[PDB]
Parts: structure tokens; C-alpha cells; sequence
């Protein structure tokens, strides 16, 4: 039921973070267990849970192509990027970034974060 | 003095865009006289001057870097980029985008678009 959105939190939220550098990636990649293999970009969203719901209503975020919603707002947010080796040792480097972001709602919540826009 | 500011409008506004396809960009670059030599890459905002104004205080956007400005709220709006000779025909290429934007301003104007977030 809903827990996609539960393990979209998991691996695409982090409320308040405390800085955002490399060692940041590193740290939280590992806590949230990306790294049995390292996922090769992972990017978090930072703020509140309360807007990232909203992209998925006329509220926050119109539709975007095929199955998928982008948000009207921008968010604060930090993408890691590995370098290197699937396997840990997984260390990857840091992008802060602040623009507004794209993902899937189900019964009106995240619950799939769309990564291409990262690599850009 | 307060003129870059015209220059803007003219080369990153465009308020009303009927349909965003290559047609459109080629149309709008000759009219805009982006055509000798032929711009590479250009991309104008849609929706009104109000907000990106607005970009300029914390209104509508914090500072980024140095020496520029990004957007709190997202755009619509439309890249196009030259496909081929310098010079005219000079017919691109169309990139319909929604995400905030990054500009200078100058006295409270925009005064600059910076394009390099649209190769992305
Ligand atoms: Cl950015
Ligand atoms: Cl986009």
C-alpha cells in the first residue's frame, strides 16, 4: 500500500541537513543504505515534507509528460554523484542545487524522484 | 543607463509565445535580430515582467554566487539552439523547459540571462 512513498522519503529526503559537501554524500548514502551497490547518483530534497506532497495537486506542481509531475516551487537539494567500483568503499561527490523538481505521485504522494534532471 | 534592462526584455522576454516549436524559435530569433551571425543558444521567458522583476529582491529570488541571481519561482519557457555555418538561414532547434531561472540584476532589473543552465 502506501510505503513507495515511505521508501521515497527514505531515499530522497533529508529535512534538515547539515551542510552539503562530499563527506555530507558519503555519510547519508550509507545511513539510508545506498551503498550494497553504491546507487550511482542519488539526489535529496531538503525543507519540508509538506511541499514535496503538494507537487502532487494543482497546489504545487502541474503534470509533466507521461506519468509524471513537476513542481511550480524550488527546492534546496544535494545530489550525489559516485566516483569510481560499484561496490563499497562508496565515496561520491557533492551538487548543491536549488530549482524545482520532477516525480511520480500515487494516490497523491511522491513516491519516485526522476534523476535525469541531475546529471544536468 | 537603465537600457541593458531593454536589451533584456528583447533578447530573454518574450510574454505571450504562440506554440514553442523550432518554427517558433526561428521565427522569433530573426525578429528579435539574433540572426548575424546566429546566436548559438538562446532562450526567452515567458508569462510577465512582474515576476522576473521580482528575481532581483527576496521577493522572488536569493542571491547565487557571484554576482548573479536565481529565481524562487519556476518559468515557462523556451531554448532554442542553432543546428549546423554562423550564419543565416540560421534555423535551431526547440527546448520547451518549466524550472527557475538565473540572471543579473542592475539597479533591480535584469540585466543578464545566463544561459549555461540550459545546455542542461
Ligand atoms: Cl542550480
Ligand atoms: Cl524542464
Amino acid at each position: 500500500d502506501n510505503s513507495r512513498y515511505t521508501h521515497f522519503l527514505t531515499q530522497h529526503y533529508d529535512a534538515k541537513p547539515q551542510g552539503r559537501d562530499d563527506r555530507y554524500c558519503e555519510s547519508i548514502m550509507r545511513r539510508r543504505g545506498l551503498t550494497s551497490p553504491c546507487k550511482d547518483i542519488n539526489t535529496f530534497i531538503h525543507g519540508n515534507k509538506r511541499s514535496i506532497k503538494a507537487i502532487c495537486e494543482n497546489k504545487n506542481g502541474n503534470p509533466h509528460r507521461e506519468n509524471l509531475r513537476i513542481s511550480k516551487s524550488s527546492f534546496q537539494v544535494t545530489t550525489c554523484k559516485l566516483h569510481g567500483s560499484p561496490w563499497p568503499p562508496c565515496q561520491y561527490r557533492a551538487t548543491a542545487g536549488f530549482r524545482n523538481v520532477v516525480v511520480a505521485c500515487e494516490n497523491g504522494l511522491p513516491v519516485h524522484l526522476d534523476q535525469s534532471i541531475f546529471h544536468r
